[PDB]
């Protein structure tokens, strides 16, 4: 059995690196067509949707007009054929006939559209179908390996990526090259192994059959309005009258098996919220372990990393070690832990979340307005708020931001021992953080700052401000301050973590000044303030002042959450796929694998469905979207289950005839 099913896995791994690696490129070059189109909105929405169905028209072809090996063979190349041609007509539209390479182009993106979902099911019931006479366990172990291949293609193409772009803009040719050669070498890898598989073929069109005595037997029950109508068994009391008993027994083991997976739509698209969530908890959790400098959106692999480990240990000793204590450990049970685990996952989430929340700032919300006083003068300032009297030294800051309402902000007076008061006359807008400058007793700037907000991806966020009397232009790591005018601040530009330099450039700066300076370790998350100032030869002089206070919790408090979540997806998805080939008659393997892709495909719209997240608080928004949601999800499958869909070896019901 080996021979036959080492091809079957390296064919998988390579045919799933290759659509990994393949995806990317796919969107950034149809970028074109969305941006060159609102209409390239209802395109993508009508596409996604052949994607999504091409499981079950590809498992119907497989079944019953050819076959699973002529199946995946047609598709494969089919597959290939849409790479090539993506990749040859590509070129074309990069170098120069136009519309017609698009179209070429298209009907590429078309024909893999076919291909990514004809493979699926096929291939997971041919593998299946290579074991016999009660070698469940080695049925088991072929399983867990392919699901585990399938993760090592994913992690293989997640790092390999990032290398193509701009490594030969122009480097489409390999883009899409690369992996029609990988699908190729797959195919005939594949394709060489034919002496030892074992094949089955259909006895005819099995699906029109069954869709005839459906109906038939449907149309019968809906006869005999007042005769009997109570059924006894939905289809057997009317069915029976004119179809063979062993399609009626299929058909049955076929509806009970389906009408398991009602639930499980639902938990799919309840777990598949966690990605754009858990990504910015990291953003805002930018604390950094002592050894390495990995970057907040570089969390995500962590779930490969730690599948592609955790799926050979629980097969490995787990569930010897379940055994041997006599639990008697059943599919069905490993499927309600792993949606269990799958819940205590987000509670661990909510718990850090809730702890994060402490060392957060506060923004203000609705009319509030904060203001931040920064006295820049030779002297000391005092200046009166409403209701508050603060006194500033020089080159000194207000500790925090002072918050208050649009209403009541009112009157503002600034004034220095024995200067003259002068008023504000400035406005304030809601909802914006504002920062106060002042240097005179009548010399002020009111300077909105924009921030309201961590900074995105934990960059840290850089401003200046001139002092001098003519214009000064930064330059910092790639990045310019451009025309900054006396008494007045730049905006924030956002910087990766590391130690900078920057240059100073004016014309009122004499060349021989010294034109460079150094910033200290950013970390991550922060924000800073510069101030240039004029020393007694001319020469700038740099001093720095803090807005928002770096971030404080390490980032390695994720990696529990995780490993709960992968877990809970393996004990899961490969028990279940496990059990969904188990239960099918062997007539139609194929179609219920086909359902079970289905049952995600049927997740991710209604994830897609709910859309954008409007929960008031993120503590509650991570609580409830386990406890109300996948708990009940839960115990309406176990409620399902109880009634003995197990009851079936479907291997030997059939030999009643």
């Amino acid at each position: 059995y080996p021979l036959s099913i080492f091809f079957i896995v390296v064919n998988e791994f390579c045919e799933r690196f290759s659509y990994y690696g393949m995806r990317a490129i796919l969107i950034l070059y149809f970028t074109n067509f969305i941006s060159w189109d609102n209409l390239s909105t209802a395109i993508y929405h009508t596409f996604v949707a052949l994607c999504y169905l091409t499981p079950i028209l590809g498992a119907l072809i497989a079944d019953s007009w050819l076959g699973k090996f002529k199946t995946i063979v047609s598709l494969s190349i089919v597959y290939t054929i849409g790479q090539a041609v993506t990749s040859v007509s590509s070129i074309n539209d990069l170098t120069d006939s136009l519309p017609v390479h698009v179209v070429l182009s298209l009907i590429g993106l078309a024909l893999i559209a076919l291909g990514t979902g004809g493979i699926k099911p096929c291939v997971s019931a041919f593998g299946g179908d290579q074991f016999e006479e009660g070698q469940e366990k080695q049925r088991n172990r072929f399983f867990s390996i392919f699901y585990l291949a399938i993760n090592a293609g994913s992690l293989l193409s997640t790092i390999i990526t990032p290398m193509l772009r701009v490594q030969q803009q122009a480097c489409y040719p390999l883009a899409f090259g690369v992996p029609a050669a990988l699908m190729a070498v797959a195919l005939i890898v594949f394709v060489l192994g034919s002496g030892m598989y074992k094949k089955f073929k259909p006895q005819g069109n099995i699906m029109g059959k069954v869709a005839k005595c459906i109906g038939f037997a449907i149309k019968n029950r809906f006869r005999h309005r007042s005769k009997a109508f109570p059924k006894r068994e939905h289809w057997l009391d009317w069915a029976k009258e004119k179809y063979d008993e062993r399609l009626i027994s299929q058909i049955k083991m076929v509806t009970r098996v389906m009408f398991l997976y009602i639930p499980l739509p639902m938990f799919w698209a309840l777990f598949d919220q966690q990605g754009s969530r858990w990504t910015l908890q990291a953003t805002t959790m930018s604390g950094k372990i002592g050894a390495l400098e990995i970057q907040p959106d570089q969390m995500q692999t962590v779930n490969a990393i730690l599948i592609v480990i955790m799926v050979p240990i629980f097969d490995a000793v787990l569930y010897p070690l379940i055994a041997k204590c006599g639990f008697n450990f059943t599919s069905l049970k490993k499927m309600a832990v792993g949606m269990v685990l799958a819940s205590m996952a987000f509670v661990v989430a909510a718990i850090v979340q809730v702890e994060i929340d402490k060392t957060l700032p506060v923004f203000p919300k609705g009319n509030e307005v904060q203001i931040k006083v920064l006295n820049i003068g030779n002297n000391t300032m005092n200046i009166s708020l409403p209701g508050e009297m603060v006194t500033l030294g020089p080159m000194s800051q207000t500790n925090a931001f002072m918050t208050f309402d649009v209403n009541k902000l009112t009157r503002i007076n600034i004034s220095s021992p024995g200067s003259p008061v002068t008023a504000v006359t400035d406005d304030f807008k809601q909802g914006q953080r504002h920062t106060l400058l002042v240097w005179a007793p009548n010399h002020y700037q009111v300077v909105k700052d924009g921030l309201n907000q961590k900074p995105e991806k934990g960059e840290n966020g850089i401003r200046f401000v001139n002092t001098f009397n003519e214009l000064i232009t930064i330059t910092m790591s790639g990045k310019v301050y451009a025309n900054i005018s006396s008494y007045n601040a730049s905006t924030y530009q956002f910087f990766p973590s590391g130690i900078k330099g920057f240059t100073i450039s004016s014309t009122e700066i004499p060349p021989q000044c010294q034109p460079n300076f150094n910033t200290f370790y950013l970390e991550f998350g922060s924000a800073y303030t510069y101030i240039v100032q004029r020393k007694n030869d001319s020469c700038p002089e740099v001093k720095v002042f803090e807005d928002i206070s770096a971030n404080t919790v390490n980032m390695a408090l994720q990696i529990p959450q995780y490993f709960l979540l992968t877990c809970g997806e393996v004990v899961f998805s490969v028990t279940g796929l496990e059990f969904s080939y188990s239960q099918a008659p062997s007539n139609m393997k194929s179609v219920l694998q086909a359902g079970w892709l289905l049952t995600v495909a049927v997740g991710n719209i209604i994830v897609l469905i709910v859309a954008g997240a409007g929960q008031f608080s993120k503590q509650w928004a991570e609580y409830i979207l386990f406890a109300a949601l996948l708990l009940v999800v839960c115990v309406i499958f176990a409620i399902m289950a109880r009634f003995y869909t197990y009851i079936n070896p479907a291997e030997i019901e059939a030999q009643f005839d």
